[PDB]
């Protein structure tokens, strides 16, 4: 190990994209998100000049409660030699999630968890910086052992022990060179949500739908569930665009009921649609398991996670059998150790992992995740996407490498979690340059 | 209605309690909190100089969290009549908990929903002092359609529509007048949790089941899963100081994982336990159905709730048929209003409701929602029983009044919600005298 160093300086700004005023990126139940992001800088005292970033991403309003529990939050890690964290990263993964007072605020969920997500992800930055590595790649040489060793497995013990844990990488290590070169020579397969967004004319919408087709997308969602005749026109326009051999997904945002979602899905169902995402509360296991039940027949699969809080709930939609493709997040779940007990969770229940992403840097981060998935954990792309989306990639430092529709793997060190400085003062709330225009003193 | 002014401030203090000097309210999972609450007041132009007071209840560090989160609420209560807040509650309510960019930082989880129910208690506490009422008789009084128009339904329309919360109400009217007037004769029956905490010696436990004993309390609570043997030495205490006869509740506040609750209750069971409270993880409601289906053959029912985020985990609990005794909070799920959803559902599924209490102000809110639902909902004390804690009752204008180990109705107009300007002045956080004090500049 090349890890040294104390964790000397924390800072955490918040940083404001006035996307709502774009156009894009409107759903059914967020319909002005202005994507932003708590960011974390965390120094060491190794005079290196190696820093660690890290980010949670939220929409607007809200990002200022998430700089405040990154704020409490910051002793923890603040004069802390990186070797103990990293020596111990499960004992320092309970200290921030079960603080004896802090995890009141949660446990787990919300406000505090996306702020621990932040921290993690700087540590997890910072620590593939100083082995020279991508977060993917990290992971990937990593002995089974000490992976294992970075996971918390309270309150999943009983699908998953330690001892599966091992046994799933263990068999992961083979053909694992094979799959690594498959994914520096092609990439891992994305879809586009570029043209999901509600509030396109039908003009918009076809040039968007021409101009992805034309670009090699063959994958493609759309956002559903505010208002059935604008999802039908919509569905229409997108189906006869991309053809009935390509691949269609909607995305309802947790808008309806149980039986709601249903019933809309029964009027949808006709354009073929391979899954529907959260057609309802990110917290309903048995509400998803209805859903499924009911809609599987339709031969539409359920999708669902991008909200859920953490492991508990993604280990009760496994075993309620809740949904055909899990969606992990890279800053919703508690960073890199959460979303690994998730992987392989879904690995031992067999169920395909298709990340989340978009937002502020989520296909940055979570790209690594899935490429770390594919060559040690599910060692499989069938059935298995992950998310891509056109916005703000000029503000990082290391911005996602897209060829042919696929994630190229990140050659950089890190966790591609770094923004461009410039970026990151034009856009901070409410001081930079962007938000002194839009709301003037 | 005697409703009227339009709102035209809003306070929010962070107010923290030394309780962990104090040596009282350590458990298995937050071994030494300081309990605190975020304190809001409003105040209308009326006048008339009524205020609405609001608590939610923290264990110390977070609380800034809560009030920053609170601030992010505010503009949304700031300058409304009350009169068009409390003429569509349900409306009210979607706006704090489905903010098109705050849900993301939740979505009713977390530090969002504790600031959430803060905002909202203070509303309710406005309500009742302008209609001259205390809570619980301002929803014993009002109409069934007044009060299902205060409820957000989204997620539980597939276990209670609006058409069934009615239909429980209109029957709850039958014989409203009898219980109202055994409610002010002899109060709604407690349990005491004094005895509970760890760390008291042999002769310190002792002396507090003499002295509750002593003072009328019947129904014991004992904190329970840190160490099996000091379980089994202070549950061995208690049970030797109150009798057979008497009713014990263990509480291991989620530490176990699934076969670790059941193993571990096994050797509990010789102490006769009425139930064991939040086994484990607060989101696992498979988790509790399957400790449940194992205890409940020895005797054992499953209680859990205080930490339950929303009504979207209630509404499962109780699908599921997870738990035996359901706990609500009135400053953990979205204040007075998802309160009635969650007493409207444990009806619907006849599962008795255990509210929880104690640390601060919790009894003085908790009590009035327990009264309607005897009165107006459940009319029955059958496997019913409510908290009590004997902490910082002296810094509430309004404390709870105890005659022979029950809450005897509060008198007053409000939700007994407002503090002493004093207590909130010394103990505000961090410039309060105590905490000068404690943490010297
Ligand atoms: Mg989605
Ligand atoms: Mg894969
Ligand atoms: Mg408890
Ligand atoms: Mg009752």
């Amino acid at each position: 190990s090349m890890v040294r160093g104390r964790i000397s300086r924390l800072s955490v700004r918040d940083v404001r994209f006035p996307t709502s005023l774009g156009g894009h990126g409107a759903d059914a139940m967020h319909t002005d998100p202005d994507y932003s992001a708590a960011y974390v800088v965390i120094e060491t005292d190794a005079e290196d000049g190696i820093k660690g970033c890290g980010i949670t991403f939220t929409l607007g309003k809200g990002t200022e409660v998430v700089v405040c529990a990154v704020n409490a939050l910051a002793h923890h890690v603040l004069n802390k030699d990186l070797k103990d964290i990293v020596g111990d990263f499960r004992g320092f993964y309970r200290q921030l999630t079960s603080d004896g007072q802090l995890r009141w605020i949660g446990p787990e969920k919300g406000v505090v968890h996306l702020a621990t997500a932040a921290v993690l992800n700087a540590v997890w930055d910072l620590w593939a910086k100083q082995e020279g590595k991508p977060v993917w790649k990290l992971l990937v040489d990593m002995d089974p052992r000490m992976l294992v060793s970075c996971i918390d497995f309270r309150y999943i013990t009983d699908v998953l022990t330690e001892e599966d844990a091992l046994e799933i990488l263990q068999k992961g290590q083979i053909g694992k060179k094979e799959r690594e070169k498959q994914m520096l020579a092609q990439g891992y397969p994305a879809y586009t949500t570029s043209c999901a967004w509600l509030g396109y004319s039908d003009d918009t919408l076809k040039q968007l739908c021409a101009q992805a087709l034309k670009d090699g997308w063959t994958r493609f969602k759309v956002k559903v569930g505010a208002d059935l005749q604008d999802d039908m026109r919509r569905c229409q326009i997108i189906r006869d665009m991309i053809g009935p051999e390509k691949t269609l997904m909607m995305d309802a945002n947790q808008r309806w009921d149980v039986p709601e979602a249903v019933e809309w899905m029964s009027k949808l169902a006709k354009f073929k649609p391979l899954w529907i995402e959260e057609p309802t509360s990110p917290d309903d296991i048995l509400g998803h398991a209805t859903i499924s039940k009911a809609l599987v027949p339709l031969g539409i699969g359920i999708a669902t996670g991008e909200q859920c809080h953490n492991r508990v709930i993604f280990k009760q939609l496994l075993q309620a059998k809740a949904l055909q493709f899990l969606q992990i997040d890279s800053c919703r779940l508690g960073s890199v150790n959460e979303n690994l007990s998730v992987l392989l969770m879904a690995k031992k229940f067999e169920i395909p992992v298709c990340p989340h992403a978009g937002g502020v840097g989520l296909c940055e981060l979570v790209q690594h995740l899935i490429i770390f998935d594919y060559i040690s954990v599910s060692a499989s792309l069938e059935n298995r996407v992950c998310e891509y989306v056109d916005h703000l990639h000029e503000h990082f430092k290391y911005p996602v490498m897209i060829q042919r529709a696929s994630y190229m793997p990140p050659k950089d060190p890190g966790y591609s979690t770094e923004m461009k400085e410039e970026s990151v003062k034009k856009h901070q709330y409410p001081d930079g340059e962007v938000w002194k225009k839009l709301l003037p003193a």
